[PDB]
């Protein structure tokens, strides 16, 4: 009943090694070698079940947080939430504030979307591919236009004027580097006085420092009559269960989550959907793009991206399908729990990896191509925004970005990679993405 | 027109061993050997004016935010309040907040308090004080009775039933075991995780998730019992908005945190003192106050009619006052008598050292219920001005009751020839806690 576990070689480390050097590689060569797709690794001394079998997907995502939690896994992430938010809370006042967030997220929200980001797409493009034809690199500067484009949409015009993309994507980098995600393996590291951590903690109170600077003139405002919605009074109104509001520091902490969540996964994808439209290779799908976008309006709306933008979608979808920019979805189990033919113990670290599963060759027949028209062969393989209790919840609002920045973007331009093939993926990320030095691309403006 | 600075002779370091070696004595040669009230010392680099002279105590005390702030310098508290709670918020937002612990802790609140100090007294006395003779540490069980009463006092039936004065002290004690004193003169230290760090974090979290379940099963009822968290509850900030469960949270553990500690010295300095055989006049004299009450104490007896008592509370204090030294940061140059202490220095106004002036308190290291101060203000061990104490009137309350309680049914024999030794090293200061045992005899 135990999982077969795959033969220690290196003494106290186990497979971080091999693991790191090819996650895809590695795991692919246990699940032929142990001939099962449900196994255990060792990674530092822990036990990591890796459920790799895309038929059992199911007993990863769908039981309970009391079952599979990912409180434990998850802890190193306490400096984009702060101390006592999101996964670090008790479970029912995780989910009021996730669900908060889930909510500010909704289609429903979206009325205003579309030429936010138009904006902040062209105006990118109007001060940096403004040549007939330049050099530049294509996921620093996709990644740059997810973060304008998503404080656009997210921040009102009053907290835009004190804190502009530009200031919060420096603060958040600060943020973002003092994560350690070996903490999930190692948490004793949560505990060294690492420089990177001062660092953190100074940009965090500074952030909150302006929010409240925000709210209070934002209060003046109000009683003075009295207007215009955004991501940061909703969260503002929302009421917990018990009589209260969210704290400043709560507040602020699902903003940061929010905008973590979205910048990388969201330009990544971005970044893949057109290194893959721009290859010689995909002449059809681009093709295919533009037959779908040749009757748009320079000014786009809520339903030529929502309804109308299938091909661009399935572009999204695939992109994430072949280079899942999350590897590796993670609880720590909490109670025995059965799992194909096997029981996996109170103790294990449980995975389920995007990577392994969307390269499993009944699911995905040839993986590593890149197929827009393409359908799973196997029922829930895809996995790329998860399924279950932890669903992304931000999945159409980054989709939404996907497709309006490939529909503004192959509008005007068309692209050369720099290179025969299509950038390798670079794994020692904690959140995956072309391999940066890889994604030079020379945009060609448009007679 | 700049304070005189002491001689620096351990580079880096500054005077903190020679300070933390004997706060008292390096302070009063330093009052001397520059012949003025009024003087900078170094801390590990950090300018420290220290406004020695009990004359110019309001020079400290007065001044608004604004001039002289305490956030800079308490900010090492965040482990008991909460991110960006009192010290931590914006001025406005900070001064509210405690204000709304002020109107929970005003005399009108205390209409049912004394016979629960008085019951939790009694049930502690009746399990452990229990023989006609027994040894005990007096100050563990004048800790383990001032937990138990505040707890009485500020806690629901609903919410004691989740936490006892037990697993509150527990939670207490974790969260107080993250507390990096050190840290007013190395912010660093607040930025970085130590290996102490996650523990008053996890302790938060514990108790923010039984308030909300006790919230929500008094919600789910109200379709008497008035206590501290209905109050907090019920506060409403000068814009519209209520408070937050975590402010709610944090104001809570500030309050337990702060009477617990300074409460418990109170007692425990009052009981040995008024112990010991030089004293016995003192004793009498309690115990012609006592006489004349019943045995069932009540609010107006302790608050009104105990004015000896209260003296012996208060001339612990200032013989051996909890807080040695208080701090504000420089904000703006401010006037210090003649001299200008100058923006950025941290402006420190100690009661150790003004208690022990002579011309305010002659023979200050002698125990006196009955003086009284020679120069006016000269006692802070409350404090003073805009940041004095909110909960002086709720302390001497329990103090007091435990004095009257214990020594109506009880004498007491001090181990040891002398009074103990305070021990410094504590971040809030009582006697050294191996010199508290003690010898309860039940009386006739
Ligand atoms: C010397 C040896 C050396 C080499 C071997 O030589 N070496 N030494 C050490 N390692 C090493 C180092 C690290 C690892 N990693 C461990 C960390 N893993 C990992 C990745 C992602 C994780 O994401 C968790 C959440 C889920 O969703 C997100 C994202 N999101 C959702 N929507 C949009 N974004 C989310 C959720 C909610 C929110 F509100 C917000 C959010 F963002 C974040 C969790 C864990 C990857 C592997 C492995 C090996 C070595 O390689
Ligand atoms: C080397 C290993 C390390 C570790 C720790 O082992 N370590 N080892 C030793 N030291 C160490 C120890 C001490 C010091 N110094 C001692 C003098 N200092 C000091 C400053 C401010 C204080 O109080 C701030 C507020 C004022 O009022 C209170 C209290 N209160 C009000 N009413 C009733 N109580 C208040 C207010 C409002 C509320 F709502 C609640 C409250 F409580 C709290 C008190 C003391 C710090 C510097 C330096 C270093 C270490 O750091
Ligand atoms: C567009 C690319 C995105 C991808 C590929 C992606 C992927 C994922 C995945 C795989 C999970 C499962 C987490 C797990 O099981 O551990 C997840 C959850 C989550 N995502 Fe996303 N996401 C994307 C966009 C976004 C955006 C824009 C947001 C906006 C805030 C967001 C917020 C979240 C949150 C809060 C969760 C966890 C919810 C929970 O634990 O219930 N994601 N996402
Ligand atoms: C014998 C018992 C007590 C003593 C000796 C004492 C002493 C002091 C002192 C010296 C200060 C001045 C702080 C400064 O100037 O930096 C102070 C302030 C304060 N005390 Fe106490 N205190 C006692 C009891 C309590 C209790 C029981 C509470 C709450 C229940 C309390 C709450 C406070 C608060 C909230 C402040 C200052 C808030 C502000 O900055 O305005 N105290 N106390």
């Amino acid at each position: 009943t135990d999982p077969p576990v795959y033969p220690v070689t290196v003494p106290i480390l186990g497979h971080i090694i091999q693991f790191g050097k090819s996650p895809l590689g590695f795991m692919q060569e246990c699940k032929r070698q142990l001939k099962s797709g449900i196994f255990t690794i060792n990674i530092v001394g822990k036990r990591v079940t890796i459920v790799g079998d895309p038929h059992e997907h199911s007993r990863f995502f769908l039981p309970r947080n009391e079952v599979l939690s990912p409180r434990e896994v998850y802890s190193f992430m306490v400096p984009v939430f702060g101390e006592g938010v999101a996964y670090a809370a008790p479970y029912p006042r995780m989910r009021e504030q996730l669900n908060f967030l889930a909510e500010e997220l909704t289609i429903a929200k979206f009325q205003n979307f579309v030429p936010a980001i138009q904006h902040e797409v062209r105006k990118f493009m109007a001060a940096n591919w403004d040549k007939d034809e330049g050099e530049i690199n294509l996921l620093e500067d996709c990644s740059t236009m997810i973060i304008n484009t998503a404080c656009q949409c997210l921040f009102g015009e009053d907290l835009r004027k004190r804190l502009d993309a530009r200031r919060f994507a420096q603060l958040l980098a600060k943020m973002e580097s003092s994560l350690i995600p070996a903490a999930v393996f190692l948490p004793i590291l949560l505990k060294l006085p690492l420089p990177q951590s001062a660092r953190c903690h100074e940009a965090r109170t500074e952030l909150q420092k302006i929010l409240s600077e925000i709210i209070i003139a934002r209060k003046a405002a109000a009683v003075n009559k009295s207007s215009t919605s955004d991501l940061l009074s909703g969260l503002l109104s929302a009421v917990y269960r018990d009589g209260t509001p969210m704290s400043l520091h709560e507040v602020c902490g699902m903003i940061v989550a929010a905008m973590f969540a979205g910048q990388h996964t969201s330009s990544i994808t971005t970044t893949w959907s057109m290194l893959h439209l721009m290859h010689p290779a995909n002449v059809k799908h681009l093709e295919a793009l533009r037959k779908e976008i040749e009757e748009f309006p320079a000014q786009l709306n809520y339903n030529n991206v929502m309804d109308e933008m299938p091909f661009a979608e399935r572009c999204a979808r695939e992109s994430i399908r072949r280079d899942p920019p999350l590897l590796m979805l993670m609880r720590k189990v909490m109670a025995d729990v059965k799992v194909g033919s096997y029981v996996v113990p109170k103790g294990d670290i449980i995975a389920c990896s995007p990577l392994l599963s969307h390269h499993d060759e009944e699911a995905f027949p040839e993986p590593r191509r890149w197929d827009p028209e393409r359908d799973e062969k196997v029922e829930g393989a895809f996995i790329g925004f998860g399924a279950g209790v932890h669903k992304c919840i931000g999945q159409k609002f980054g989709l939404l970005q996907v497709k309006t920045i490939l529909a503004t973007a192959f509008r005007s331009y068309d692209f050369q990679l720099l290179r025969d093939e299509v950038p390798d993926p670079d794994y020692h990320t904690m959140v995956v993405g072309p391999t940066a030095s890889q994604c030079r691309v020379k945009y060609i403006r448009r007679k």
